[PDB]
C-alpha cells in the first residue's frame, strides 16, 4: 500500500438555474458498497441512500448549507464538513498581487499569476494552492536579459495568504528554471514545498538563505556561477526546514552542450514512489545533451540523496539527448515502485537507465493506459528533430518498444492523448494534424481544435479538451470540436502554451476542476462542473499516477494528468486504491 493523502469529503455546492448542484469525493479508503445521504441544513433530501457522488437539490437556495453522511455496512457515519453554496459557477481566491519592479538595466516589470500546485499544508484534508508568480520579463533559456524575482505563495481556498517565498536575484525567472514540488514527503500528513534555491532566497518567515547579499547574475542576466541549493520548506509557514547543495551540480556550463547558458539550466522535477510505499523527490538537469537525474528522500527531518543517473558516465551515453520539457512518473514494470518516463528514455526506481528510443527531445508527453487491450502502460510522445524516424511515437512504457510511429519530417510541437471517440477502444492520440486510434489507425481527416490538455468535465467517460480559457468537446461522428465552456474574465498562462494555473480534481466528484487567474491576477477562479453524471469514480487524487501528475503539472511545459488505469468508454470497474494515509 502507498502513502496517500487523508482527504475530507471535498463537498461542494453550486447554484444553478435548475437548483443547487452538489458533488463530493468517493474516497480511496471506501468500499464499493458505500452509499451516501445528502442533507440540506440538517434535513435529509434523498429517501434512499444514493450511490453516485453528485446530487441536484431543486429546493435549495443561496443561503443553504450542505453535509453528506456515508452509509457503511448499513450504518450512517458522522456528517462531512459543512459546505455553503457558491453564488457563482467558480470560487474566487483573492490574491496579494506583488508590486512591480525594475531590473539593474532600468527595465520595468509587473507580475502575473502563473503555474500552481496543490498540497494540504495543515492536514485538514482540504488542498491549499501553491502559486508561482511570473515577472513580465521572464526568459526562455535561449534569451539574454535580466529577470524580476520569482515569488511563490501559499493560499487557503478562503483567500488566506499563508506566506510568500522570494527566490531572489540568483534564481532566474522562466519556464525552465524553478520547478516546484508540493508533497507530504515525510508522511506526517502535511505537505512541504521543495525547489532549487540560491544565496539570497528568502523564506516565508523573511529569513534569507546562504550568503544574503551575493550576486551571481552575469551581464546576460543569467546565473551561471556560485553555489546552488535544494531547500525543503514547511508547507504551513514557508519556513526553511533543510537546505543542501543542489544536485545535479552545475560543473562547467559547457559540460551541458553550450557556453552561453541554455542547456545547463534545463530543469525538471517530480515526486516518485521509488520504494513502492513512500514518496521521493526527483531533481533533473539537462536534456538536449548531458542529462542528470538525482533522487532524494525527506524523512525523519533529514534530506538524503538516494541515487544519481549521469549520462556523462561511461555506459550511460544513450541517456543523453532524450528528455522533453516534461516528464511522467508511473509504475510501468509492475513491481509497485515508480519509474521515470523522461521523454524518449526511462529511468528505473533505482536510478538505472532502462531504455532509450533514440528519438530525442520533444515538447509533449502522455503516459497512461492508452491501449487498454495491451497489458501495461503506454507512452505517446512527439519529437522536435525534423530528421527523427518518427515525429510521433507510441510505445510500451516499460520496454520502450515502439508499437507504432509516424514520420513527420518536421518539428511536431504538440501531441495529445484522450478517449474522445468511443468507436475505437482506448485513448485516441493526435499530433501533426492527424487523429489516430491507440493502434495507430488514422481516424477521419480532422483533429480536435486544440492539442494541449485533456480534461474530464462533462458527465460521460470520454475526455474533453482544454486550451486557453476554453473547455471543448469533440464531436466524433462529425469530426469537429465544439465549445462547452468559455471562462469569460479568466485567462490562461505561458503565452502560446495557454495553460491553466492548474487542472486537477481538487474538490467534488471525479471530474476535474480548473483554476484560471483573472486577467489582472487579482484572483484565481476555481471552476467545478455542474454537469450531472451517472458515474462514480474514486477521487483522482487517490490514483497513484494522477496524483503524481498534479505534482509535476507545473514543470517546464505543463502537461495534462493521466490515471494509472484506463478511464474511458467501455472501461472495466476500477479496483479500490491500495493506499494508507498518515
Ligand atoms: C530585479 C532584482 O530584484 C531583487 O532581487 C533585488 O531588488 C535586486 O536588487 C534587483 O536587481
Ligand atoms: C530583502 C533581501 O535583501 C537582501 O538580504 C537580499 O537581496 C535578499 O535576496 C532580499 O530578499
Ligand atoms: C512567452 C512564452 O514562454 C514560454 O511559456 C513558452 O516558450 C511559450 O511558448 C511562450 O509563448
Ligand atoms: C501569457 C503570458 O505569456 C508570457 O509572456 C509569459 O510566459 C507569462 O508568464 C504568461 O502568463
Ligand atoms: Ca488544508
Ligand atoms: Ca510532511
Ligand atoms: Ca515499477
Ligand atoms: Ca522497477
Ligand atoms: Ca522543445
Ligand atoms: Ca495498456
Ligand atoms: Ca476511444
Ligand atoms: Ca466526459
Ligand atoms: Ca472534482
Ligand atoms: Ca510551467
Amino acid at each position: 500500500a502507498r502513502q496517500m493523502e487523508a482527504l475530507n469529503r471535498g463537498l461542494v455546492a453550486v447554484k444553478t438555474d435548475g437548483g443547487i448542484f452538489v458533488s463530493w469525493r468517493f474516497l480511496g479508503t471506501e468500499n464499493a458498497s458505500v452509499l451516501f445521504n445528502v442533507y440540506r441544513d440538517g434535513q435529509k433530501l434523498n429517501a434512499a441512500p444514493v450511490k453516485t457522488t453528485n446530487y441536484v437539490d431543486k429546493n435549495g437556495s443561496a443561503g443553504s448549507t450542505y453535509t453528506v453522511r456515508a452509509v457503511v455496512n448499513g450504518t450512517e457515519q458522522p456528517a462531512s464538513e459543512k459546505a455553503s453554496v457558491w453564488a457563482q459557477p467558480y470560487h474566487s481566491v483573492p490574491l496579494d498581487k506583488p508590486a512591480g519592479g525594475t531590473t539593474p538595466k532600468g527595465e520595468s516589470y509587473t507580475y502575473s499569476a502563473n503555474d500552481a500546485s496543490v498540497g494540504d499544508v495543515d492536514g485538514d484534508g482540504q488542498y491549499e494552492l501553491i502559486l508561482k508568480w511570473d515577472p513580465s520579463n521572464s526568459k526562455d533559456n535561449s534569451q539574454d536579459g535580466y529577470t524580476g524575482d520569482v515569488l511563490i505563495d501559499a493560499y487557503k481556498l478562503d483567500g488566506t495568504k499563508l506566506w510568500r517565498i522570494n527566490l531572489g536575484k540568483n534564481i532566474r525567472a522562466g519556464a525552465h528554471y524553478t520547478q516546484f514540488m508540493v508533497y507530504d514527503l515525510d508522511g506526517d500528513g502535511k505537505a512541504e514545498v521543495a525547489m532549487k534555491t540560491a544565496d539570497g532566497t528568502k523564506d516565508g518567515t523573511g529569513k534569507v538563505i546562504g550568503n544574503a547579499n551575493a550576486d551571481y547574475r552575469n551581464e546576460q542576466g543569467r546565473v551561471l556561477s556560485g553555489p546552488e541549493y535544494l531547500t525543503v520548506f514547511q508547507g504551513s509557514t514557508g519556513k526553511e526546514l533543510v537546505t543542501a547543495n543542489f544536485e545535479p551540480a552545475r560543473g562547467n556550463v559547457s559540460d551541458w552542450g553550450d557556453s552561453y547558458g541554455n542547456r545547463v539550466d534545463r530543469f525538471l522535477a517530480g515526486i516518485a514512489y521509488l520504494d513502492g510505499q513512500r514518496p521521493s523527490l526527483i531533481m533533473t538537469r539537462g536534456y538536449y545533451a548531458k542529462t542528470m537525474l538525482v533522487a532524494y528522500n525527506f524523512r525523519d527531518g533529514k534530506l538524503s540523496k538516494l541515487w544519481t543517473l549521469d549520462s556523462s558516465k561511461s555506459g550511460n551515453e544513450a541517456f543523453a539527448g532524450q528528455g522533453n520539457h516534461n516528464l511522467s512518473i508511473a509504475d510501468v514494470d509492475g513491481d509497485g515502485k515508480d519509474e521515470i518516463i523522461f521523454g524518449s528514455m526511462a529511468v528505473d526506481h533505482d536510478g538505472k537507465g532502462m531504455y532509450s528510443t533514440g528519438l530525442g527531445h520533444g515538447d509533449a508527453l502522455h503516459t497512461g493506459d492508452l491501449d487498454p487491450g495491451r497489458p501495461g502502460l503506454e507512452v505517446f510522445q512527439v519529437h522536435e528533430d525534423k530528421n527523427a524516424k518518427y515525429g510521433l511515437s507510441f510505445r510500451d512504457a516499460a520496454t520502450g518498444k515502439i508499437l507504432w510511429g509516424v514520420y513527420a519530417g518536421k518539428d511536431v510541437g504538440r501531441g495529445m492523448a484522450a478517449d474522445i471517440d468511443p468507436r475505437y477502444p482506448g485513448q485516441e492520440v493526435w499530433a501533426n494534424g492527424s487523429l489516430y486510434s491507440a493502434k495507430g489507425v488514422k481516424i477521419g481527416s480532422g483533429v480536435p481544435s486544440s492539442t494541449n490538455f485533456g480534461i474530464w468535465w462533462d458527465g460521460d467517460l470520454l475526455r474533453e479538451q482544454l486550451d486557453s480559457n476554453r473547455i471543448d468537446k469533440w464531436d466524433y461522428q462529425n469530426g469537429v470540436s465544439k465549445n462547452m465552456l468559455t471562462a469569460s474574465g479568466a485567462a490562461a498562462n505561458n503565452g502560446t502554451k495557454a495553460t491553466p494555473t492548474l487542472q486537477a480534481d481538487l474538490l467534488g466528484d471525479w471530474r476535474e476542476e480548473v483554476v484560471w487567474r483573472t486577467e489582472d491576477s487579482s484572483a484565481l477562479r476555481i471552476y467545478t462542473t455542474t454537469i450531472p453524471t451517472e458515474h462514480r469514480l474514486y477521487t483522482l487524487m487517490h490514483d497513484p499516477v494522477y496524483r503524481l501528475g498534479i505534482a509535476w503539472q507545473n514543470i517546464a511545459y505543463n502537461q495534462p494528468p493521466h490515471t494509472s488505469f484506463f478511464l474511458g468508454d467501455g472501461m472495466a470497474e476500477q479496483p479500490k486504491p491500495n493506499m494508507y494515509t498518515p
